[PDB]
């Protein structure tokens, strides 16, 4: 199985240094108001050695997964790029928002771990790359 490892090594070598290799949740923050929602604070590490924070709420995760399913899922009429996508924790219509967010920490950690282990054509999808890059608002915060 030496051939397999050597190939795995060759393929990784070709990825740009800014590709994400891990993403783990560091905390959650409540955004108060007429209606409140929660934001996940995520620590990302890249192939090139960078480490930084991004801030994402659940509906941003759901919008990304909807795109991936249309492009690489079962009902995706593009067979060539099809693969097994991880399932995203489901929507919860009603309930205590802070408890729902806390329950999603380990579930979203598993989903991100599985996503970053997918084939190169998914890792390089422009929307997946944008989701893990620092937006201007993420980078102007002091960790
Ligand atoms: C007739 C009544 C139908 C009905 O209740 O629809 C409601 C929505 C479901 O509501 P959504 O807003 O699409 O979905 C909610 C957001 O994803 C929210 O994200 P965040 O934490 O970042 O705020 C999650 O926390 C909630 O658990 C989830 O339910 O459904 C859709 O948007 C599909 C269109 C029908």
């Amino acid at each position: 199985a030496v051939a397999q490892q050597l190939r795995a090594e060759s393929d990784f070598e070709q990825l740009p240094d800014d590709v994400a290799i891990s993403a783990n949740i560091a905390d959650i923050e409540e955004k108060r108001g007429f209606t409140s929602h929660f934001v996940f604070v995520i620590e990302v590490k890249t192939k090139g050695g960078s480490k930084y924070l991004i801030y994402r709420r659940y509906r941003q995760f759901h919008a990304l997964q909807s795109k991936l399913e249309e492009r690489f899922g079962p009902d995706s009429k593009s067979s060539a790029l099809a693969c097994t996508l991880p399932t995203l924790p489901a929507k919860v219509y009603v309930g205590v928002k802070q408890e729902i967010a806390e329950m999603r920490i380990p579930a979203l950690n598993a989903y991100m771990k599985s996503l970053l282990s997918l084939p190169v054509w998914v890792l390089m999808d422009e929307d997946v790359r944008i989701f893990f890059y620092q937006s201007p608002y993420d980078s102007e915060q002091v960790p």
